[PDB]
């Protein structure tokens, strides 16, 4: 059981070592499309690339590339798209991907500015009466409503395909309180956020996969998916303590490199799952 494993790693302070074994065991697959010169300005970080086998393809004949990966967790019946915070020049691509994949939810785990630098373009409207048009992808986005709370904001958005005049409602889940350095002290507010996303229906198989991003789409984004999938496996399995976080992380890392960036984020993931298991058992 993971609780005893937690105490062991913690009491021995072995987190940096566990994390290094995961680094060394992690899959490595080609990422040739990401490294093409014509795609250089579609990547925020030169060291964070989608694998060719799991990359999301835009349905535009010119350039189908976006920095986004499909993570398919077969046993849990959960899919996620992990992507980078959009760039000024990829906001239109981001919303085209949301449209083409039939996603119902966008989960954002960063602020637009952290540590006095821009981590992300402002890719959604700030006011009802000031909608955004993406000329390159023929989409209109309108803020319908905004519900600001202590730890997170939920926004209802309407996305319109200007080519077909179809509209969809998108839910924007913005966790606003992840600290600039390190990880939250308690996982309580993160778990509350995760249960709110679940309650919306955004993670349900009647929709396209949820879009999850932070700045790089690997660290905080990784913690979100790892906790959701681990808790879902503990519901599904005859023996809940058969669930090995480290194995689940390595399965997820087949689909996108670098998920969970620090030993701190690994420890936090354990803590989130261990605590979330109490509300589930």
């Amino acid at each position: 059981e993971m609780e005893k494993e937690f105490e062991q790693i913690d009491k021995s302070g072995s987190w940096a070592a566990i994390y290094q074994d995961i680094r060394h065991e992690a899959s490595d697959f080609p990422s040739r499309v990401a490294k093409l010169p014509k795609n250089k300005n579609r990547n925020r970080y030169r060291d964070v690339s989608p694998f060719d086998h799991s990359r999301i393809k835009l349905h535009q004949e010119d350039n189908d590339y976006i920095n986004a990966s499909l993570i398919k967790m077969e046993e849990a019946q959960r899919s996620y798209i992990l992507t980078q915070g959009p760039l000024p020049n990829t906001v239109g691509h981001f919303w085209e991907m949301v449209w083409e994949q039939k996603s119902r939810g966008v989960v954002m785990l960063n602020r637009v500015m952290e540590k006095g630098s821009l981590k992300c373009a402002q890719y959604w409207p700030q006011k009802e009466e000031k909608e955004m048009i993406f000329e390159d992808t023929n989409l209109k986005l309108t803020l319908i409503s905004e519900d600001i709370k202590s730890y997170y904001t939920v926004r209802q958005l309407e996305l319109e395909n200007l080519t077909t005049q179809e509209t969809r409602e998108i839910l924007h889940f913005h966790y606003t309180t992840w600290p600039d350095f390190g990880v939250p002290e308690s996982p309580a507010s993160f778990l509350n956020f995760l249960f709110k996303v679940r309650e919306s229906g955004s993670l349900s198989p009647e929709h396209g996969p949820v879009v999850v991003h932070c700045s790089a789409g690997i660290g905080r984004s990784g913690t979100f998916c790892l906790a959701d999938t681990c808790l879902l496996l503990m519901d599904k399995r005859k023996d809940p303590s058969s669930v090995d976080i480290k194995k689940v992380l390595l399965e997820m890392r087949k689909f996108r490199m670098g998920l969970i960036q620090t030993a701190d984020q690994l420890r936090f993931s354990y803590l989130a799952v261990i605590e979330g298991a109490k509300f589930i058992m």
